[PDB]
């Protein structure tokens, strides 16, 4: 279960985080910490695409194979906090699991830049119960978290050293198919 109502970024910028662009996952924080792998490689694409705000995912485990693509709608609940409702899809955005009630995410813009920032979701999938999960990510998928957004994880009062790093799972990314989802 999830027990956080994060705090949206002041003044965040729309329009610069859903810019059509990838951001990668290089750290993260799942506070119901069993719920996810101790080893993963995430990234997103975010942006609008004929108007609507669009998100497409990209999950992998680097010791299981195991590999999925989403494409995801958001509807607003207030500046920079979204619920998305998705469809699991191949690379491609052929759908394999179709948009559910009961299948969406909270997703809370913490802190952004045009280089990095932390988010937080809240996932909901079936009768799984799962937690908090907060993300830094970055522009590119190499760099070390900087002050800035550490600064940001110790204003959520939580502690950056407690979270987990994706650096070391040899990670690599198909963008292409991240941006082209965005439109599907
Ligand atoms: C960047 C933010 C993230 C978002 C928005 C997100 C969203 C999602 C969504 C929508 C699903 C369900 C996909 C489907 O069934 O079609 C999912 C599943 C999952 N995610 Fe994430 N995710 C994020 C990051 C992460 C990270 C960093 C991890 C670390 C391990 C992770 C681990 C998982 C796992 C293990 C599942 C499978 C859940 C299950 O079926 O039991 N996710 N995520
Ligand atoms: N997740
Ligand atoms: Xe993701």
């Amino acid at each position: 279960a999830c027990t956080k109502n994060a705090i949206a970024q002041t003044g965040f910028n729309k329009d610069k985080y859903f810019n059509g662009d990838v951001w990668y996952v290089t750290d993260y924080l799942d506070l119901e910490p069993d719920d996810v792998p101790k080893r993963y490689c995430a990234a997103l694409a975010a942006g609008t695409a004929s108007g609507k705000l669009k998100e497409a995912l990209y999950h992998y485990d680097p010791k299981t194979q195991d590999t999925f693509y989403d494409v995801s709608e958001l509807q607003v609940e207030s500046l920079g906090k979204y619920t998305a409702n998705f469809k699991k899809v191949d690379k491609n955005g052929n759908v394999k699991v179709a948009v559910t009630a009961g299948n969406y995410y909270t997703f809370t813009v913490m802190y952004a830049d045009d280089s990095s920032a932390l988010i937080h979701t809240c996932l909901h999938k079936g009768n799984k119960d799962l937690g908090d999960l907060y993300a830094v990510l970055n522009r590119n998928k190499d760099a070390a978290a900087g002050d800035k957004v550490k600064s940001a994880v110790s204003a959520a009062t939580l502690e950056f050293s407690k979270f987990i790093s994706t650096k070391e799972n040899n990670c690599a990314y198909d963008n292409d198919s991240l941006k082209s989802l965005l439109t599907k």
